[PDB]
């Protein structure tokens, strides 16, 4: 089964590599510089050209271009019946749908850069006319980088976007707010890097390993008056997990909008 | 090489069941309830009993029992100069030395929970009359449950309890709060706590991996105009980093005043 990247960047890269380690795929990137068709060969052993050769309806397309190039970069394609996953933000079905001559058989994908280290995060979602089939096989093609979560909702896209896609850029500010407040303790910057590190890849575990509610997890090691609940009394008093639901928010709300310019 | 607990609760269990793993120790525990003699010798195969044998210069003991007991815990203990080590909150070396009879051959640890699956990071204290051999055996006894972390100035034994001790519980309530944000955006339980989840992870796992600067990371994925910029542009006009230290110089402080009741 041949699987055609349109573009060659850093999330195509990324499924590419899924795909290849799990064996079974014929890969083809198309990108029009050879910078980059250069570094995918040496890198992944993957094939790739200019253009895209003539598509047919029992190949998958993946479109990867940054979203304000995509109409243009769809113009002149016949996909000639073949499965679309679209990985590009802010590009609904529909306008995909028109930028490719009509085609519904389509599958919108919002992954994130864990994937490229195969603990990605992907939203996916289809309209109902979309079988089962291609469901299943847009789903295995993207858990080759990590967790698939299919939405009901277009619109919940958006809540992807402000969860797993942007959630990445979060945690690396939270783990940074952990290391200043360590180098505020007196620690050097390698220590300080390391102990915020191994905090919360030990925590994150715990809470993996355990499957236990995060919140009962944190109320199980806080005791009254002890040193942990002074801490999490002052990440109440300045309301710090609702402002990340107010970033989460205007995240979303940007997202929405920069969905509004192409539709 | 005889490897005594005196007291079998939570943090002995990993240490002892780090030591297992590792190999090559004798380990026994004197804990005085049979409730979780019973559970240690079940589940690790270790020695128990509800008192310490005589004690030798060749053994080393590990101070287990919750700090408010301890001084009544040694108050009979004939330590024979033996390697003692601590992992109690709030008793600082000194303290220690007096409640044994006067010996000075101890290392202070200041372990977290993360170390009950090997992913711990522990700091680690010695005065300068403790040799190079004894920090070494201690070092690798706690290297059986993670990370460790030796300090200069007994005082930082605060700081590492500010950031990788009480720092679980940070994460904890971290956890929660992007996945009550999901849910905000229309996730139901099993989906954000899903998303929240494989975000941390991975994003922590991404830090591991390539190693660079956190805020770099943060920054590298962050476009101006774009939708994870909106979202840090909150958390940094609610001061969450900022938020995040002044919880953790709270929870610094409380050890501090915690320490004073012993000392």
């Amino acid at each position: 089964m041949n699987v055609y990247f349109l573009g060659g960047g850093n999330m195509a890269a990324a499924v590419a590599g899924g795909l290849v380690k799990q064996g079974g795929y014929r890969i083809y990137i198309a990108n029009r510089g050879a910078e980059k068709r250069e570094r995918l060969e040496k890198e992944l052993g993957v094939e790739t050209s200019a253009t895209l050769p003539e598509l047919h309806s029992d190949d998958v397309l993946i479109l990867a271009v940054k979203p304000q190039d995509m109409e243009a970069a769809c113009k002149n394609i016949r996909t000639n019946g073949a499965l679309v996953l679209s990985v590009a933000a802010g590009l609904s079905v529909g306008t995909l749908s028109r930028y490719l001559g009509g085609t519904r058989r389509i599958v919108r994908v919002m992954p994130n850069t864990p994937g490229k280290i195969g603990l990605g995060v992907s939203g996916m979602y289809a309209e109902a006319e979309v079988s089962e089939t291609d469901r299943r096989i847009a789903d295995r093609i993207m858990k080759s980088v990590g967790l698939t979560v299919w939405l009901d909702d277009e619109e919940k896209m958006h809540g992807i976007t402000g969860i797993s896609g942007s959630g990445p850029a979060y945690v690396f500010y939270l783990l940074d707010a952990l290391q200043n407040a360590a180098i505020r303790q007196g620690f050097d910057m390698a220590e300080a890097r390391a102990l915020s590190l191994a905090t919360f890849k030990g925590a994150v575990a715990l809470a993996e390993q355990t499957g236990e509610d995060f919140e009962k997890l944190q109320k199980n090691v806080t005791s009254k008056g002890g040193t942990t609940h002074e801490a999490v009394e002052a990440f109440r008093r300045h309301r710090v997990a609702e402002a990340i639901s107010e970033g989460v928010c205007a995240c979303v709300r940007r997202s929405q909008e920069m969905e509004r310019q192409y539709q």
